[PDB]
């Protein structure tokens, strides 16, 4: 959760026909600034899209007309915008607006000291349930870092191969076995089985609980539940369903590699537990800029008549992964 970090102004490029602003590159992001607010190499606090910034017209007067009520507080949600034809994401403010950060270094996470919180879309009806417990501390959650935030790592991984999957727009769902317990989790909690709980229903329907009893291993099956009344049902499914994208090895505290995961999926298939998988595209040998990766994000989703939310890249050893969200998708879906 690094919503607000100290970053470096990259290339600064004019915005044709708008002399009072210019375009500022910050890592893989592009962001509109007041002309002369920065020059290349200056440091500033960068606030990512999905940041929620509490109302304050002394420090954030550029946000005044966009204040909303959210989770009981007045503040502004930073979102993708289109300025003079120019794609703008985030807020970039010079260090001298933050006297309390005078001692800080480039790259520092200042999210807590600045009080920034995360905006998120409302959760869907039957995906909140009765909670049975914490999300298990022995299972990794499924968050992915954005390619825009991975400029050095993208170049450090030149030559490496990644599994490329379609990023489905649903909700994260984890089904797991640890010794004598099998549980079903949403994104942040473990859930009780009820007749009305969507996650449990998808787990029973595809027999993945039976499949985990078959495999007899401490594994977390991690995937996206999508379909009707889930986040606008982009794929236009009937009903709801689970699509696997990861298997976490609980005992070894690590994810299965894509080839390990594909074998384990094939064996579940071959034994009558057909777990579906997020769409898998051609493996990609990485030799790209973040801009080029982002240019691949748009395209066909699971439903090939709809434009997907983006891509997720998983290195073949399973130990480096990131997401490339489609900016066309973010312009089309203002609730994202
Ligand atoms: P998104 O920006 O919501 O952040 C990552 C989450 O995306 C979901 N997800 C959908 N499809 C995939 C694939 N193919 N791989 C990994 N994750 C995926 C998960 O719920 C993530 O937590
Ligand atoms: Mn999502």
């Amino acid at each position: 959760r690094k919503l607000a970090t100290i970053r470096t102004a990259g290339e600064i490029t004019p915005i044709a026909g708008a002399e009072a602003i210019e375009c500022c590159h910050v890592d893989g992001w592009t962001c509109v600034i007041k002309k002369g607010e920065f020059k290349q190499g200056d440091r500033g606090v960068y606030f990512e899209i999905d940041s929620f910034i509490k109302e304050d017209n002394d420090r954030y007067p550029m946000l005044s007309k966009q204040v909303i009520d959210y989770e009981g507080q007045r503040g502004t949600r930073l979102r993708t915008a289109r300025l003079r034809g120019q794609l703008s994401q985030g807020l970039f403010l010079p260090m001298d607006r933050f006297p309390e950060l005078a001692s800080n270094q480039v790259g520092d996470d200042v999210t807590e000291i600045l009080g920034i919180t995360k905006w998120e879309p409302p959760i869907s009806t039957n995906l909140s349930g009765e909670i049975l417990g914490e999300f298990p501390t022995f299972i990794s959650k499924t968050d992915q870092e954005r390619v825009q935030n991975l400029i050095p790592q993208i170049e450090e991984n030149k030559g490496q191969k990644f599994e490329v999957t379609v990023k489905l727009d649903g909700s994260s769902m984890t089904v797991y076995r640890k010794d004598d317990h099998i549980g079903v989790c949403g994104r942040n909690w473990e859930l009780r089985e009820t007749a009305t709980n969507a996650q449990w229903h998808a787990a029973r329907r595809n027999k993945m609980i039976e499949g985990l009893q078959f495999l007899n291993r401490n594994l977390a099956l991690q995937g996206e539940i999508i379909g009707e009344s889930i986040q606008g049902n982009l794929e236009k499914l009937k009903g709801q369903d689970f699509y696997l994208f990861d298997i976490y090895d609980i005992d070894k505290a690590q994810y299965l590699t894509p080839i390990e995961r594909q074998s384990l999926v094939k064996q579940l298939n071959d034994n009558g537990f057909t777990v579906k998988h997020v769409p898998i595209l051609d493996d990609l040998e990485l030799n790209h800029t973040a801009e080029q990766i982002l240019a691949m994000a748009d395209g066909p989703s699971l439903n090939k008549n709809v434009k997907r939310a983006g891509l997720v890249f998983k290195r073949l050893d399973g130990k480096f992964s990131f997401k490339a969200i489609s900016n066309a998708y973010l312009e089309k879906h203002k609730d994202r």
